[PDB]
């Protein structure tokens, strides 16, 4: 079915479930005190430990959407994310690492995709110690999307585009927006060629604002 | 001005220590087991409240080059900054947010950089449930780097493009990086418009491949 | 629009309850322990975080007739009031602040009236060394109310005292109290000129005995 | 012998010793962690129980020009002077209370002078949900001394107000302070009659400006 | 009535129950964890901080048979006892205390009897480092029981002994029981005279084997 | 075979301290924070589980005068003493119970004496609900000692009561001393037969006045 | 009479509980956490002190089919295991022990069987620095059964093998199982010699792969 | 180089250390209260993080004879193990194991050996209910050695069973120790045939008593 399990719950995934369908979601967790907050967000909990493997298949890992692990140390991440596997080697898993040394880790251990804040965060605190015009995007469009906001858009099975190579496509003249790349299952293509070429179902990977990612939406199918 | 202080440890500060000189690095913080690490990464630690007036004076805060701010709770981030604006009105302050709602904030209480580890990695979450191309841009330019990177990189006192407008100086399709905005104190123009004119100074913020950044540094020296 | 909404639990916050309703006074407290002394104390109890945005606003913060603000530090409680504001601009904020130095940032983050009970206590204790009458009186007289009390005293809609100059109304000979100061429009004017002139609204600050206070009741009215 | 024990540690010691000299002030406290603060501050720590009469003993409390009692509950705080008591019948003794049924307990176990510091407290936040001129008096008389202050100023040896009574010496057109009461060994007179004349030694407590202070002392001069 | 109340928990007041019927009992306690032992032992419980006078007031202390004091610190219980008092002058007061010092304390805060366990404890080690057959006494009668056993033992309003002399009772040759005292209200008279004679009401303070007290009580009577 | 070994710490053991000394003393215990109190009374201090074999054996239990045994739970104390037996067979054991069902078992283990403090309090709680005669008895005279003390008196190697039965000596009337047993080689004989005669070397155990057991020493000596 | 006690919970027991029936499973320990893992391996829970007499009656240690203790440390494990035996002194125990040292007291104490994982854990990892064959060995047996196990077979009232030498039975060469020891009585012989004669109840300890143990079962039948 | 890093610290490690040289080993644990234990066991202490890879560095995992990995949980311990992976691929690695289920997962990490003691005690728990024959066993000849021991014995550069066959050497009847299996280099081959030819360096694993495994050495011999 389409629901998604959570295993650990900090700020981050509060944050991610203001973007969730909470009926969808299960909360697996050790602590009790996390149940309140959890059911106030829509959410189901399940008490339970999230590296026990019989836990983690009462909390419905098996069919699930999608997994999402944050435990309070990598060392439960990791071990968390061998678990998900022995009960399903094919679900989506993606997984929040605290030390830069543990991203290779959980990527051995299973998870399709990993986050890295704790790391970003130490980054942008040392680069902008003088200015820092880095942390200042990555601020005001990852974070508050105060004017510009990065987007995920797919190519219609419409037209338009279809077919159209990023030369003719002209995409960032006509929108205003500005292509970072092409997504096609399992690679993001950063910068592509002006020969490569679309087709529906590619999600473009673009940074606007939202009149900017209007005209986008609009001129790619009918 | 040349020493940094930082308020409070974690993952964070030490990325941030690794990447610049801990000799000119004063740590403050309420826990005695942080001194050991602290010692160990090469700064001093200063063992004090930096909640408290009196110890954010004696741990140097005065005419600092800049100001990290990590604590344990939005609450106390944001106590010390108002802490160190009693100190001084004008040292660059950089911080960390764990709230959303609690970053304009940290902002109205005196700081000039606010970062959202959280927020951003909640986002990546609920954005990565079936793609997550957004993602793995993020982790692969702005945690790992193994392509791709982002740099601020300065117009230097030297020659090139003083005075020539964007559109003149086609900078991707010359060099390889894409072009993301200007800096130009204290601002950042995102997606510049065409006649947009380079001054000495400006800081160009773009992702590219290290030897098209590369090819950026010499075009646009003297 | 009558209720009343205190943030924390402490001795204050109990003593604060004797002298109110109770039945409208809701007290929003993170430890779950508050929630059966609160209700021996005769009001009722909200589970939340009075540092979280939404839990204040679940406690009805919005148009309540006063806030209380009292939590277990100086940096719980800013950030609680910055909280309160984003929620209500102009509802009454009353806060209790610790430490000296936060006196001024309980205000700036909003507080309408700040109480610093430890910074009273502490300059009490050091000027009681020898003898501190100052000590007994405040204690007799703010405390215990053993023999005299200190009263607000609103001029009525009445007249008595309307145009009456403060030296021509020879308060303190008719009725035996002590005037310190007239406050109106949220100024207190402490020991007025004999020539200023009273009017209706204006409340008057004293020092009485019971017997001294009934009396001022009469006179100021018809 | 003049030096002060304090037993306890809290933000009101630290107030206290605002005032105090520093070089005489021995603080006694059982938790090791309370003596970097106590150092910090210009005082000496001793490590005791405050509870335990030979700790009591071994911090001088048998001589001791006065000891300050506020411990961490009333019951610590009670059982502490009876513990000076047993020691010393009778050395100086100010202690703090927490709740108020305990100030008589402070009393009778051989308190000098009782500080009610959360019963001043929750008084003036319920009497302060309107309009708060009295909190406002408190805080800028007896806290911050932003305009007036308190003032007890003896009666010297010399003269000018030897046998004259307050209707006589007509104190507060003279001065501008406003007297509450004379001090009259162990006797708090407030609102003394007019036909009270001043002897030697007596002290006169007031509220008055800076200057208005100043003027009060030279009028009572030699 | 004839219920009792129970100030705080330990193994003395669980073995206090044994001997107790526990519809009569009303033990008061801060800690929850308290509640399933004593309702297991068969007493009610209250759940109250028994240093406040409001709490001991709540479980009953106002008309009770007895007031049993035991908790963690000599400090709380000297409180409790103080607190007991404000509430009911004359009932009847049991306490434990740790300290040898705090025994005086105890009695001038209002306990009745006193109990020092670890005093005497601490005692009968140092006495028994040899051998110490005063702690085989201690031990085998007040304690197991083993063979003999300590007695109060009532002269009935019968007669027999009514008005005879404890010479002429001659007690200890008839029973076999040793006479350690007589009590009579308010006093205990240890090795009372040859001439000291007998009323009913007398208690009689012994010690014997199960058959002496037996014969014991039979000489009294009928 | 002078130094004496003490296992855990308490007020117990504190007053242990008080009257032998503390230069023969080793306490040996887990907590660092008892180091100094214990220290301050003069002993030296092991730092070391009580438990463990190997630090039983450090602590020179091996041919101590005695081993004095309070650990924190009966379950330690007996483990305590199963391990002292396994390093000496014969050592003199004296050893704190909390729970009645647990003497029986610190006996088996292998204690010498057992002391009973919390089953002795309770017993006495119970019994003095309305007269404790009993109780009274027992803290003046084991506790207290304020008129009459409880002696072991030992029968010197020297003259006066050698072969005389205790119906000859008659000691109690001879003296003022109430006799309540002779201790001879680990047994205690209480209320001795008519016909029972002294050796040299027997302890006496008995009840008196200061003055009365000086009486006693005399009568019994050379 | 077959239900089981289990006192104290780990992952030991949790393992243990596999292997039973669960219904007929009892498990008593303090922790009120330890319900609900209880509960979901299928097992009864009972909250009680298992040091406690009272609590290991409660538990129906009496009359069960054998009682297995395994505390969180082995003074209580001891402790319980002579609470029980004072219950009943047949029931079966089993024991997990900690310290080497400690084998022998649980023994003492009256345990029927001892296990101690940490020796046997300790001694494989010294013997096993450079190759250990001897741990794969324990791993592939004892713990996996990846392979071969280890099993306990009873020689039927049938037949077969009633009278026959260990010699002419050639168990080995017919079966595939290597024999280790006949168990009669509570003695195990190990590597019996050859003239050993079998009788029925006699125990079979062997090793084996399943395919051997069934033909060791039919071996042994008929 | 052939010093051994401990990774944790525990009655496990502790009976290691027993066999162990101890000058040559180094124990790295978290927790400063560790370091008296390691001391006063022989070994060295490393104040470390063992799941930091930097930490582990530091401990001399590169060269190392061998690490043993015995974590606070399984969670830690296979993150401890795959940073030793990171800094030595070949390194011996000898890991303890609590949950079944984690066995695979050290193993993938890059366990070498791996050690179930809870697994194995769960086992011999449940197999004990009735008979225990197999835990009598494994408790005298894993643990105690009572009776029997296990052993590895190298089959030398020398002579007199090269190329011999096991039917041949006819090593029970000779020895009286049971043979189990040979070690091939990385190869366990338990009840080998009797047609396999011991080689150069197999290692034998057997079951004997001291002088049947003396006999077994000498019979093995050049």
């Amino acid at each position: 079915s389409r629901h998604v399990v959570i295993c650990g719950w900090s700020e981050s995934t509060l944050e991610c479930l203001r973007e969730l369908r909470g009926s969808e979601v299960f909360v697996l967790a050790e602590d009790e005190n996390v149940r309140k907050k959890v059911l106030r967000s829509g959410a189901n909990f399940v008490h339970g430990d999230p590296t026990r493997v019989s836990d983690l298949e009462k909390a419905n890992v098996r069919g699930a959407r999608a997994v999402i692990v944050n435990l309070e140390s990598d060392s439960e991440t990791i071990h968390c994310i061998l678990g998900i596997r022995k009960i399903d080697e094919s679900v989506r898993i993606i997984a929040e690492a605290e030390r830069y040394e543990n991203i290779e880790q959980l990527r051995m251990a299973g998870a399709d995709q990993v986050i890295s804040p704790f790391v970003i965060s130490g980054r942008l605190m040392s680069r902008s110690i003088d200015d820092g015009y880095e942390a200042m995007f990555v601020q005001d469009v990852l974070a508050e999307e105060s004017t510009r906001r990065m987007v995920e858009v797919p190519i219609p099975e419409g037209s338009k585009l279809e077919g159209v190579s990023v030369l003719d496509a002209d995409i960032h003249d006509v929108t205003g927006v500005i292509i970072i790349g092409v997504g096609r299952g399992d690679e993001l293509i950063i910068d592509p060629p002006r020969d490569y070429s679309f087709r529906a179902g590619d999600i473009i990977l673009g940074i606007g604002k939202p009149e900017e990612i209007e005209r986008l939406k609009n001129y790619i199918s009918a």
